[PDB]
DNA sequence: AAATTGCCGAAGACGAA
DNA sequence: TTCGTCTTCGGCAAT
């Protein structure tokens, strides 16, 4: 359904005018919070990566949702693994973040009690207003107008060498160069506080992520000219779309609510290297190139693995996140959206 | 000492052709 | 389509 697809892809355009006062809102009240935070001894070095689908340029329909990291330069940084767990970590050191020590552990829920606590002050003084103080790593998720989200991650930056459990993760080689893999290595690895079982910290690669979607094709040139426009981007924008409007249409069931816009980004790196040259993604095949990304999203379901793109032995599809029956609801209605050419495009 | 700020240009929306 | 013009974003050199 190619010409429908294009369709759908041009109502998601998001609106020039709407990202510009969209993101003069969200700048106000990140460069206030960072300006805020940096007074403080504990984030002194505190900074901005801007992450999520919006700095990827895949946002999908309105420039109402901006995930944003606070990231904190840690040196000298010693990690211990959580059981087997590959992607949560005990923080050691081998300083104003001394305050944060339970023992020798880098307490996360005293780091986070002092971020949400001056983040929470400092709006509290402003349209804005705090929620979603649940999930852990997302440390605040904020309100502007009642009309723009934006979800403010806490995070640490240490610029060592990747922890073990990456070491067969990001297989870019085929796809990317084998020197973009060993470069995009060489950049940091950032560390999140998460629940596992307290007191741990995830691994986060959200700007290699958003590095690998601006620089998609194994072409240096892809998407630079008319003669090298891939569907890449355009796949990943009604993949997201697909599970939006499921999960709007199922809002009333529980069994969608732990499917989240990253699986969806993470399923699709892995169709990207199943399909590492251009000419798989070409503009004229998006239905093909769509199907792709659609069927390797239900082998992912039905086999209840996807791997995490940089964690290999992550599985983010096991039985501890999503129940079997979540995500053999999901498998009904994306066969059933496809053998109807996608009803939920038009609702 | 270390954080700040401006500069430059690609990405992609928009209108026209 | 294809184009130009437009605005936003991200890196770092300037201190
Ligand atoms: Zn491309």
């Amino acid at each position: 359904g190619a010409s429908k697809l294009r369709a759908v892809l041009e109502k998601l355009k998001l609106s020039r005018d709407d990202i510009s006062t969209a993101a003069g809102m969200v700048k106000g009240v990140v460069d206030h919070l960072l300006l805020r935070l940096k007074c403080d001894s504990a984030f002194r070095g505190v900074g901005l990566l801007n992450t999520g689908s919006y700095y990827e340029h895949v946002k999908i329909s309105a420039p109402n949702e901006f995930d944003v990291m606070f990231k904190l330069e840690v040196p000298r940084i010693q990690l211990e693994e959580y059981s087997n767990t590959r992607a949560y970590y005990f923080v050691k050191f081998k300083n104003p973040l001394s305050q944060f020590l339970e023992g020798e552990i880098l307490s996360a829920s005293k780091m986070l009690s002092k971020f949400r606590k001056i983040i929470k002050e400092e709006i509290n003084d402003i349209d804005v207003i705090m929620e979603a103080e649940r999930g852990g790593s997302p440390a605040v998720t904020l309100l502007i107008s009642e009309k723009i989200s934006v979800d403010i991650t806490l995070a640490l930056e240490s610029k060592s060498s990747w922890p073990a459990s990456t070491q067969e993760g990001l297989r870019i080689q085929n796809w990317l160069s084998a020197k973009v893999r060993k470069q995009l290595r060489l950049k940091p690895f950032y560390l999140v506080p998460k629940h596992a079982q307290e007191e741990t910290w995830r691994l986060s690669f959200s700007h290699i992520e958003k590095e690998i979607l601006n620089n998609h094709g194994k072409s240096k040139t892809c998407c630079e000219n008319k003669e090298e426009k891939c569907c890449r981007k355009d796949c990943l924008k009604l993949m997201k779309y697909l599970l939006e409007q499921l999960k709007e249409r199922f809002k009333d069931k529980k069994h969608l609510d732990k499917f989240s816009s990253y699986h969806v980004k993470t399923a699709f790196f892995h169709v990207c290297t199943q399909n590492p040259q251009d000419s798989q993604w070409d503009r004229k095949d998006l239905g093909l190139c769509f199907d792709n990304c659609v069927t390797y999203f239900l082998q992912c379901l039905r086999t209840e693995k996807l791997e995490n793109y940089f964690i290999p032995e992550f599985n983010l599809f096991s039985s501890n996140l999503i129940d079997k029956r979540s995500k053999e609801f999901l498998t009904k209605q994306i066969e059933y959206e496809r053998n109807n050419e996608f009803p939920v495009f038009d609702e």
